[PDB]
Parts: structure tokens; C-alpha cells; sequence
């Protein structure tokens, strides 16, 4: 029964966000809610960058890889990028060198740093927000 399935899925989705950052990041709803939260803390570019990397690494063509890699570097990685993420020179220079022949692992180091930035800081605050706390109460009612 579809409604019942939905209720159970809602419950399982929302309560998993509390259990691991992996589960939040794996969820359409989770990522969307966390994004909205991050905007309130002016840090949503970490998640935008992360999500960009997840979509990038599925690209198989060499030319589409190079083109997207340059788009992502210019938006998120380069000094004075419009959504510059908070990474060190070394990670930034590595990433620029990876651009020479952009493969699916082009952003791995920068992605890992960005995940930790969110995981250490904004993710535990998210789970303490009134919003999340209201959602989790509903989810425990949805079972």
C-alpha cells in the first residue's frame, strides 16, 4: 500500500540522517533539507561543491570530464572563485594539476576536505535544529 510505504520510507529516511552523515548525503530529501539549513549559516557552497563532485565522477567521456572539471574548478576551487570552498593551497594546487587530464578522481582530495568541514561542524548543528528535531518527532510517529 503506497501511503503506508511512504510513511515507512519517510520515517526511515529522516531517522537515518541522525545515524550517519553518509545516510543524509545519500538522501534526496536529506541533502535538500541540509542545503536549506546551510544557506541559513552561509555555508551551502560546501554541499553544492560536494554534490557537483558526486555528479562529475559518474561522467565517462574524457572531453565532458575535462569541461565539467574546468567548470567546477572555476566555481568552487580557484582563488576568488564565486563559491570558493575553504581548502589549503596544497589541495588547491593538486586539483589544478589534476585538471591537466581530468579523470573521475580529479576532486577526490578537495571533496574529502569539504566533507569533513561539513561533518565536523554543520552536520551536528543541523541535527540539533528545531526543524530536524520536528521532522524526527514525526518520523518516530510514522514509526
Amino acid at each position: 500500500n503506497l501511503y503506508f510505504q511512504s510513511m515507512r520510507n519517510f520515517s526511515e529516511d529522516v531517522l537515518g540522517w541522525r545515524e550517519s552523515f553518509d545516510l543524509l548525503l545519500s538522501s534526496k530529501n536529506g541533502v535538500a533539507a541540509f542545503h536549506a539549513f546551510l544557506k541559513t549559516e552561509f555555508s551551502e557552497e560546501n554541499l553544492e561543491f560536494w554534490l557537483a563532485c558526486e555528479e562529475f565522477k559518474k561522467i565517462r567521456s574524457a572531453t565532458k570530464l575535462a569541461s565539467r572539471a574546468h567548470q567546477i574548478f572555476e566555481e568552487f576551487i580557484c582563488s576568488e572563485a564565486p563559491k570558493e570552498v575553504n581548502i589549503d593551497h596544497e589541495t588547491r594546487e593538486l586539483t589544478r594539476m589534476n585538471l591537466q587530464t581530468a579523470t573521475a578522481t580529479c576532486f577526490d582530495a578537495a571533496q574529502g576536505k569539504t566533507r569533513t568541514l561539513m561533518e565536523k561542524d554543520s552536520y551536528p548543528r543541523f541535527l540539533k535544529s528545531p526543524a530536524y528535531r520536528d521532522l524526527a518527532a514525526q518520523a518516530s510517529a510514522a514509526s
